[PDB]
């Protein structure tokens, strides 16, 4: 069997034709950005599962299986909470210029791009409250995506929508992971991890998601299998210190708004309803990596994409879809772990957030 | 009984504290605009029922009854299809400046405005394809709303989001209607009518919604109870002529995207779930005014608001809510009829759309 191994770069672009672009702003009061997932020409079948709603979603109704539009070209993940939805307008503008969207005239230039977006809360984490992504930053992200070749490695860590992301007080960020199925199809995820809950078991210091990893995939990051009690005691103290200092700097504790945004993708052909099921099932992967999740205040959103390049079968259909559904959860769990490990700490007038590796590696 | 009569101006602002603002652009290639419904200080309980999705919705997930945010301050209705969602960013900016939104810091200036929006398709109807509402036009609409006193009459016709609206080939627009309940509560609707279907019975020329009118409310518009067969024959011919000319001018037939946007409001206190039921039930009012509705390509969206100023009871609760639910459908039916009657025809390089009264009055 050829399955159970990561794709070439262990990331979202291992789904052929998918491109990812980041644009960010750091320094001078800023710590935010935008990540765009760009489908190949012709678009991708897309669905969404939102748990905890807005503030900060756009065009989610368009992704209902009953609706007219059958594919989309781009999903926008952004900082800036509801304000950052402004980034999506810049992406829609770019798509129009490219002639990419729902056709609304005999002239191929006349199109309406359906651009779903979800935003995470990172306000003030650079120091300046009104420092949020705008249309220009959104445009920059999709232009960055378009400039990449197929199968290009995805940058992880404090980039794009992950720039200002924080998970349980630790620095969060962008992470990605993939897996090849025995059928040869690839399933992959990209996550911007900004959760209220913890990626770390408070009893041990072990990352919750680590036991879902594929053999050896995290070895390059350099964290021991066994974490010493003294190391974990020290890490907990440092995190508590950072949290108290952050609360002082923000003139108030920890954000009431938090979340994880994600895109799961595959080249296996899915109907919209099957993609909607995949988006829903991928939330399980988040639960296995972070605890607690899906709180009242947590705006967790997963988009699912199919490029429709491989038939599900190269109850047999159910079995094939179950493989994709199970992989969808696992790649999201793994992407969250990668985000946490890829992050480097920050220290700004808007927050002090050390990374996992700064505490445990 | 004091019920079964319209409120003071027969419109949405008969719900005390509600304000409505329009901003539009006409001429020089333009025929579009934005309508904002602004809740009183402290916000309103809000819900939504979307049928036919996007392209062109924003922050609808935030209105789910499970979610954190308990009230909102503004709903944005806009032209420009998905591009026009850009208008909502301007409204969010204004709300932030006013300190109005979900509180996210001990400082009252730190807020995240939840601004739901829905867009209708009017592209190119002024002549210029890229002539769509932007953030500035959205800001202008909410500023216009804020400048009005309570209980101010709502302008109808080709204004705000109704500027470029077309219903079954006839000029559409903004319409509004209200009714007082025996309890003393008011229920009202505002509609931007842009449907694929017809407001007019093709067999007779009679407006479908007219028989839902309250006694005498349409008398000021001057259309006979009995429409002559010859008048109706002439009207049908003129509409067909306008449709064929429009198709020539647009280098292609009639838009694939159409809809009706609406806001229903009441001062009776509703939970979010009760408001969601009201939004769903109000769609029935649309069905009674327009046929067909809710087609695959029709993006019909109804927002429902409660200002929470009157108790439902001043199974009794069910009976009181049923009165509100029934009124919600009726005021929407009536608002659609008002939109059709208030409209005046247009003739631009992007379309020829006569009004109902130009054909039948
Ligand atoms: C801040 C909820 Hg994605
Ligand atoms: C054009 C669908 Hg509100």
């Amino acid at each position: 069997g050829i399955g159970g191994v990561p794709g070439p770069h262990n990331g979202l672009t291992d789904v052929p034709g998918v491109r990812v672009g980041h644009a960010g702003r750091t320094g001078d009061g800023w710590l935010t950005g935008v990540t765009v997932v760009l489908a190949p020409p012709g678009g991708a079948v897309a669905a969404v599962d939102v748990r905890g709603g807005g503030p900060g979603t756009r065009e989610t109704d368009a992704l209902d299986p009953r609706n007219l539009v059958q594919t989309i070209d781009a999903v926008v993940l952004t900082g800036g909470s509801a304000f950052g939805l402004d980034a999506a307008g810049g992406v829609a503008a770019w798509l129009e210029e490219q002639g990419r969207g729902f056709p609304v005239g005999a002239d191929p230039s006349q199109v309406v791009p359906v651009v779903p977006a979800a935003a995470l809360f990172d306000l003030g984490r650079g120091g300046t409250w009104r420092a949020r992504p705008d249309a220009a930053l959104g445009r920059a992200a999709v232009e960055a995506a378009a400039a990449r070749p197929e199968g290009d490695p995805v940058e992880q860590g404090g980039v794009g929508a992950g720039t200002g992301a924080v998970v349980g007080g630790l620095k969060g960020g962008i992470g990605t992971a993939s897996v090849v199925l025995d059928s040869g199809a690839t399933v992959a995820a990209l996550a911007a991890v900004n959760a209220a809950g913890s990626a770390v078991d408070p009893a041990t210091g072990v990352l919750y998601g680590a036991r879902t990893g594929l053999p050896g995939e995290f070895a390059g990051y350099g964290v021991p299998d066994a974490i010493g009690a003294d190391t974990h005691a020290r890490a907990r103290a440092r995190l508590a210190e950072a949290a108290e200092e952050t609360a002082r700097r923000r003139a108030g504790g920890a954000a009431t708004l938090n979340c994880t945004l994600a895109v799961v993708a595959t080249d296996a052909t899915l109907t919209r309803a099957q993609a909607q099921k995949l988006a829903g099932t991928a939330h399980d992967g988040l639960a296995r990596a972070v605890r607690p999740v899906h709180l009242l205040s947590d705006g967790d959103t997963v988009f699912a994409l199919s490029t429709g390049r491989r038939p599900l079968l190269p109850h047999l259909e159910a079995g094939a879809l179950n493989e994709v559904l199970a992989a969808g959860a696992d790649v999201l769990t793994r992407a969250v772990v990668h985000a946490v490990l890829a992050a480097t700490g920050v220290d700004t007038p808007g927050g002090v957030h050390p990374s996992y590796r700064e505490l445990y590696a």
